[PDB]
């Protein structure tokens, strides 16, 4: 039951990298596509945090198909980080690592040498420091507990800090760990960043992006198996900096004309491994809501997710398949050819289920 890392309701992304990568380029063209904050009345979004909606076609349909009063897209939260204080770093479930792999061509800086394997060991190493400064201060920390208290959760977390210490200064990740569900839960209130799911962003100029091809993707290719096996998405900073700033017509004609597409699409879709996700939908006459929880969540903790008393008061979930939705058209078509289903507490949700979730008030 307990996993590494405390997903909730939507991702938060960290954007890390050496200085000069293009991580505040990203972030300023993900900005121009982002939610406006007046969409959250209920949160403060700091300056160097985007909200970004999640395209899905599904999602498109149902609202085409029940005409809501309002929309409410699956949204990814995207943290703009300056340099590697760590309070923004901490809070975020996944980490988007940005590699310099663009070179200049008859106007060069002297020596400016792009190695995106070096900067790989750099980063990944100072994640692994940082881990390290802070579990030695919470060794301190419990060490003194224990000068006072008797308590047994003392001497447990203590061992365990000192597995961790062990295992980071061997240069090996939290993430790569074999830990028990026990030593998982106390990881958890660490919020260590070697601990955190990671997607390799490797930024090209424009003609490499569009050629498919670059020297140094094998090269980075090879040093991810060896170390994770984590998602690597080529993209090119200038050229979605570019096109963001086109019209939608002028968009769609460079397009069409150079032969590429944007992979910012594809980024915002990609998620996390470590972070297995699924999505189900709310709908009606209200809302189409996309809902984000938990691959394999049981009806009730998919309830759960939308608040802790759905769960508590859990009586059944009504569910549509999407797919039937989609090939009957309609709901009251979906009703006549019985595809609309009661559900219990040991119905397994899946992906695209819309569901309308039914409970006792006390
Ligand atoms: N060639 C190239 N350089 C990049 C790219 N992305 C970033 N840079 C270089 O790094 C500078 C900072 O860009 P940011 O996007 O803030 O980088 P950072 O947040 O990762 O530190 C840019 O300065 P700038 O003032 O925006 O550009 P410039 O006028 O100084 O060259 C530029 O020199 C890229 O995709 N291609
Ligand atoms: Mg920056």
């Amino acid at each position: 039951r307990p996993i590494l890392g405390r997903f909730s309701s939507h991702l938060k992304i960290g954007i890390v990298g050496l200085p000069n990568v293009g991580k505040s380029t990203l972030f300023n063209t993900l900005t121009k596509l982002s939610i406006p904050a007046e969409n959250f009345p209920f949160c403060t979004i700091e300056p160097n945090e985007a909200r970004v909606n999640i395209p899905d076609e599904r999602f498109d349909w149902l609202c085409q198909t029940y005409k809501p009063k309002s929309e409410i897209p699956a949204f990814l939260e995207i943290h703009d980080i300056a340099g590697l204080f760590l309070s923004h770093i901490r809070a975020v479930d996944g980490i988007f690592h940005v590699l310099r792999a663009f070179e200049d061509a008859d106007i060069i800086h002297v020596d400016d040498i792009v190695d995106p394997v070096r900067d790989l060991e750099t980063i990944t190493e100072e994640l692994r420091l940082k881990d390290i400064e802070f579990v030695g201060k919470k060794i301190d920390d419990v060490e003194k507990s224990m000068k006072r208290s008797n308590d047994k959760q003392l001497k447990i977390e203590l061992e365990l800090l000192q597995k961790v210490k062990a295992w980071l200064e061997d240069g090996k990740d939290v993430r790569f760990g074999d830990w028990k569900t026990a030593d998982i839960e106390i990881l958890n209130t660490f919020q260590l960043l070697s601990a955190k799911p990671v997607v390799y962003l490797i930024n090209l100029n424009e003609r490499d992006y569009q050629r498919k091809k670059n020297k140094f993707l094998p090269k980075i290719h090879a040093w991810v198996q060896e170390h994770g096996g984590d998602t690597m998405i080529p993209f090119s900073g200038v050229f979605e900096r570019s096109l963001a700033d086109m019209a939608p017509d002028e968009a769609a004609k460079y397009c069409e004309e150079n032969k590429l597409q944007s992979a910012l699409p594809r980024i915002i879709k990609t998620g996390f491994s470590a972070i297995n996700l699924i999505y189900f939908f709310t709908a009606g006459p209200d809302e189409v809501k996309c809902w984000q929880i938990r691959r394999q969540s049981k009806a009730p903790q998919a309830a759960g997710a939308i608040h802790t008393d759905f769960e508590r008061g859990f009586i059944c979930a009504e569910v549509m398949k999407f797919e039937d939705l989609k090939e009957l058209g309609n709901e009251p078509a979906v009703k006549a050819a019985g595809k609309y289903r009661q559900e219990g507490k040991t119905y397994v949700v899946q992906d695209g289920d819309i569901i309308f979730f039914k409970f006792n008030v006390s």
